[PDB]
């Protein structure tokens, strides 16, 4: 396991643009396009992402470069955010993998914002760092999802993704 097999269990692989969790347009392995309710907007946002004129359907190669792009992303976001980077420093890697989940999901501000979990987590305080972490929209919403996110980083396992 490692966060690109993490995340492609979480967020899946669709060729074609579909609605995300919240309604909004996505396509690959849970590359968001627009918050828009257009969809040709989410097509225009989609050719500009790779490059060519699509017709909102992508190939796997392609889908996986913009997931490369976007876990890249996601970690170059953590270490240029003064609450996240600490906290990412200052974890081994499996759970470091668990944050990066989050920032893809919710955005760098998101998970910026969760000040008790992330000060817990700083504190090695996994059962209590779980524990805050599921006191949020985002446990509710994907509570599937976040009770995986959750445990790896209250063992520093991943027994959550093992099957899977
Ligand atoms: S992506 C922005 C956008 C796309 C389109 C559907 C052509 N639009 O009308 C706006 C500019 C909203």
């Amino acid at each position: 396991m490692n966060i690109f097999e993490m995340l492609r269990i979480d967020e899946g692989l669709r060729l074609k643009i579909y609605k995300d969790t919240e309604g909004y347009y996505t396509i690959g392995i849970g590359h968001l396009l627009t918050k828009s309710p257009s969809l040709n907007c989410a097509k225009s946002e989609l050719d500009k992402a790779i490059g060519r004129n699509t017709n909102g359907v992508i190939t796997k190669d392609e889908a996986e470069k913009l997931f490369n792009q976007d876990v890249d992303a996601a970690v170059r976001g953590i270490l240029r955010n003064a609450k996240l980077k600490p906290v990412y420093d200052s974890l081994d890697a499996v759970r470091r993998a668990a944050l990066i989940n989050m920032v893809f999901q919710m955005g760098e501000t998101g998970v910026a914002g969760f000040t008790n979990s992330l000060r817990m987590l700083q504190q090695k305080r996994w059962d209590e760092a779980a524990v805050n972490l599921a006191k949020s929209r985002w446990y509710n919403q994907t509570p599937n999802r976040a009770k995986r996110v959750i445990t790896t980083f209250r063992t520093g396992t991943w027994d959550a993704y093992k099957n899977l």
